[PDB]
């Protein structure tokens, strides 16, 4: 369970969007902290309705379920909120925010060996959730988080988290799904209890297009008729102008889900990359 939050302790500023059935804000909270020495922390607060009862579960339970497997690349929730007028999910606040504004902002300065870098470290994250059999459900580079960026001057690459999964897709509208093509597999399209493992393998090759396609979204253009005959008629992604992860991309995005390549296989693609 997660750690109880008053409503008093947090003070809501900045709202940053609303993301799928949730409101965001920067804010702060006052903590009793280590060696109980008073702090006013930066906080990430992720809103949800309490009147949306099956969303606030659903969201809740797998935000739990990946905060009891503590790792450098998943992002860390301090704790929740439910004693107010809403569900209040209470989590760091990473400085650069979002990987596809990031990419987007910073598109010129980008090159191959940052790519590789954070590949290589969701590449790293992804495998410790296999290895824990904890599907994610939600990657997607809006879903990468920025925690420092990259110094040339002194040798450090960038370092990422990725962040909660948010409600399943197994309680989610099929209009969200299918806006979320082709971060969905087609195989959940078809049904969203064939949610799986390879989901995410699909789905992280979806990321990889993006991290080189300079923040663009794939199908875009594309309206929710078009992107369900898309995964209708079999077709893939084009190749990003950056090619280098292309094939990677056609391997992890599998019409069949039996044939996406482990976390482990896609770490020694991306290491043999160099
Ligand atoms: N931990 C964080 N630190 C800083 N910025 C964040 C954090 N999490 C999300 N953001 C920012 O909040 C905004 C909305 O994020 P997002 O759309 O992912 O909301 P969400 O509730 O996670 O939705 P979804 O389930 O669709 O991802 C974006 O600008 C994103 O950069
Ligand atoms: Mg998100």
């Amino acid at each position: 369970v997660f750690h109880k939050i008053r409503n008093e302790d947090l003070i809501f500023n900045e709202s940053l969007g609303q993301g799928t059935f949730t409101k965001i804000f920067k804010g702060v909270r006052r903590e009793v902290g280590d060696y109980g020495q008073l702090h006013e922390t930066e906080v990430l607060l992720k809103v949800l309705d309490k009147a949306h009862r099956n969303y606030s579960e659903s969201f809740f339970e797998a935000a739990s379920m990946m905060s009891k497997l503590s790792h450098k690349h998943l992002v860390l929730n301090y704790g929740v909120c439910f004693c107010g007028d809403e569900n209040i999910l209470v989590q760091e606040f990473v400085k650069f925010g979002s990987l596809d504004t990031y990419l987007k902002k910073n598109k010129n300065c980008i090159n191959i060996l940052w790519k590789l870098e954070v590949a290589k470290q969701l590449a790293w994250a992804m495998h410790f959730l296999e290895e824990n059999t904890l599907i994610h459900g939600n990657v997607c580079a809006k879903n990468i988080l920025l925690i420092r960026e990259e110094d040339r001057k002194t040798g450090n690459p960038p370092f990422i988290k990725l962040s909660d999964p948010g409600i399943s897709i197994t309680v989610l509208p099929k209009d969200i799904l299918q806006e979320r093509i082709p971060w969905v597999p087609p195989e959940c399209i078809e049904n969203p209890k064939n949610l799986n493992l390879a989901t995410d393998k699909w789905s992280f090759g979806t990321t990889l297009w993006e991290i080189c396609s300079g923040g663009d979204k794939p199908l875009s253009a594309l309206d929710s008729q078009r992107k369900l005959q898309f995964y209708e008629d079999r077709h893939q992604l084009p190749a990003p102008k950056a090619a280098e992860l292309a094939n990677l991309i056609n391997n992890c995005m599998d019409y069949e889900p039996d044939h996406r390549p482990s976390f482990r296989a896609i770490i020694r693609d991306l290491n043999s990359l160099f």
